[PDB]
């Protein structure tokens, strides 16, 4: 029952890979300790292969089957539609990996006869054959981090024609089923502001609250054949078109359960018997399985009044405390149950008695004050990885602009406002690229966003207070200041000096640029302008921004 078997063939790159931080004329204005920033490359794929390869044993008890029966009762209320080839084509990212069969992502998006004809033949083969393993490509991800070096994470994905078929069969399922099955526990239905609100209300709902985050070691590799067949039985509870039922059974048998792994040079690398990290069902499958195992583990541990918050492989549990020592024993029982379910831990879970000390989705709740002096809870994170990635993005154009995603998701934070906004608006002004749409990812889905639209996006997700927050916590200020000294980033007083210049330069341009100056940088002036709702914000189609998670799902919105 191994997660993977290997031939010895290498996981090969597609292009030239850079590991050392690229340096340009802008680099030093952001970060001086260049040797601390690195990117992962295929050179470390061999080490990751060793980490992800292990035997999985599963012991399933009555708590497991009880929770599964409850989940299936809710899943039976879902009605899902089959997307047309055209609808599925339009969900494809413009820079999605080209097919092996003579067409790419732009051919798909343009509904080219060749792409559409190949997608129809892949679909027909899914209906007619429910046995043949489907080919997948295995790649090493190129991701940026700060030292203290991680080996490259791996991505496993089927061909472009298969990905369009996955959308046709399961896009509606993976978008609507998780919230129906898990209700308020489904994390991807919330904006960061709604996630904060859910965490605070849950913490308050408990007489003596205790909370913990549970880190499953290499989650995708812990997902067994049973787990993948169980996820399929959940999808099959939906009211579905006969062709969708057949395609879902086919995709589960031929792709989701496992299959051969091919490198970028066409060599057989081995065989996968665990979750594929680059399929449409990665996020939904991970969320459902994590929620199932954790809800059953909570019953086995006799945890009282358990509220879960699940996002793929990320899990937060808030419950009633039995006192510090009993909570510690309780958590070891929870961990034993998770382990029997084939979800052992990385770091052992730690009981927390302060909401602000729980780290989940690399984030924590913190408090600041709005213009009226009222306490405001918001989500923040250690800014090390956002800052290492901003330094890379200062000297290189990348497919996903992490700085833009981070300003969107962490707009109320002291570090996104003072550093990211200041640095990148300065760069965009110098290149007159404020109107240029840039790609970013929100809950794994790809978006093409113009930086000029940031005031309206921030207002809609976080409210006007995101432009007024002040009197940040001593703990939060200390973590930001320590991160700056560690990376060789100029102190906050420098960013404030720079922001006044960036603000003045934006206001000069007028129009949408002046709105960016006015709203994004009001924190930088001593005589603060009165901020009122932006008329353009109501018009924004913020559609399925926070409906579901799509990590590795090849989704463009
Ligand atoms: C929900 O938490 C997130 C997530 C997020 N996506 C996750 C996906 C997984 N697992 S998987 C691969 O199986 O799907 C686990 C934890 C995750 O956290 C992403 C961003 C995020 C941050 C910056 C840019 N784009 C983003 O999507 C921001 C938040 C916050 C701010 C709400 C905490």
């Amino acid at each position: 029952h191994m997660s993977y078997t290997w031939t010895g063939a290498l996981i090969t790159p597609c292009a030239a890979e850079e590991s050392k931080l690229p340096i340009n004329a802008l680099s030093n204005s952001l970060l001086r300790h260049h040797n601390m920033v690195y990117a992962t490359t295929s050179r470390s794929a061999g080490l990751r292969q060793k980490k992800v390869t292990f035997d999985r044993l599963q012991v399933l008890d009555d708590h497991y089957r009880d929770v599964l029966k409850e989940m299936k009762a809710k899943a039976s209320t879902v009605k899902a539609k089959l997307l047309s080839v055209e609808e599925a084509c339009k969900l494809t990212p413009p820079h999605s990996a080209k097919s092996k069969f003579g067409y790419g992502a732009k051919d798909v998006r343009n509904l080219s006869s060749k792409a559409v004809n190949h997608i129809h033949s892949v679909w027909k083969d899914l209906l007619e054959d429910t046995v043949t393993p489907i080919d997948t490509t295995i790649m090493a991800k190129n991701e940026v981090f700060c030292v203290q070096r991680k080996p490259a994470r791996l991505i496993v994905f089927p061909d472009l024609g298969v990905r369009v078929c996955e959308k046709m069969a399961l896009y509606d399922v993976v978008s609507t089923l998780p919230q129906v099955v898990m209700g308020s526990s489904y994390g991807f239905q919330y904006s960061p502001g709604q996630r904060v609100e859910f965490l605070v209300n849950t913490w308050k709902s408990k007489k003596n609250p205790m909370g913990f985050s549970y880190d499953t070691r290499c989650f995708d590799s812990t997902v067994t054949e049973n787990d993948i067949r169980v996820e399929e039985s959940i999808y099959q509870c939906c009211d579905l078109a006969p062709e969708a039922r057949q395609a879902i059974k086919s995709l589960t048998e031929r792709l989701y359960i496992g299959g051969p792994l091919t490198n970028s040079k066409g060599q057989n690398c081995g065989y996968r018997r665990c979750r594929a990290s680059g399929v449409l069902t990665t996020s939904c499958g991970n969320t459902l399985t994590c929620y199932l195992k954790a809800s059953a583990a909570c019953r086995a541990a006799k945890l009282q009044d358990c509220t879960m918050l699940v996002n793929g492989d990320d899990l937060v549990v808030i419950c009633e405390s039995a006192g510090t020592q009993e909570d510690a024993a309780s958590l070891r029982v929870f961990t034993e149950a998770m382990t029997r379910y084939s979800a052992p831990p990385g770091d052992p879970p730690q009981p927390e008695y302060d909401l602000e000390l729980i780290t989940s989705c690399s984030s924590n709740v913190s408090v600041a004050h709005d213009a009226s002096g009222k306490r405001v809870y918001y989500l923040t994170r250690d800014p090390t990885t956002p800052l290492a990635r901003a330094a890379w993005e200062t000297a290189r154009h990348t497919p996903v602009n992490s700085w833009l995603g981070n300003i969107i998701m962490y707009a109320p934070t002291l570090w996104a406002r003072m550093i990211l906004m200041t640095h990148f608006f300065s760069i965009l002004l110098a290149q007159e690229q404020l109107e240029k749409a840039l790609d970013c990812q929100i809950y794994g889905a790809c978006y093409s966003i113009e930086p000029l639209d940031l005031p309206q996006i921030i207002e809609r997700l976080h409210g006007l207070s995101a432009f007024s927050l002040h009197s940040y916590s001593p703990g939060e200020i200390n973590r930001v200041a320590s991160c700056l000294r560690k990376l060789g980033v100029p102190p906050l007083r420098v960013w404030r000096h720079r922001a006044r210049s960036v603000r003045a330069r934006l206001l000069s341009q007028g129009g949408r640029a002046a709105t960016c100056g006015k709203y994004l940088f009001n924190w930088a002036v001593k005589t603060k302008l009165k901020l009122t709702p932006i008329p353009a914000a109501s018009r924004l189609d913020l559609s399925g921004w926070f409906v579901a998670g799509y990590s590795g799902g090849d989704i463009y919105h």
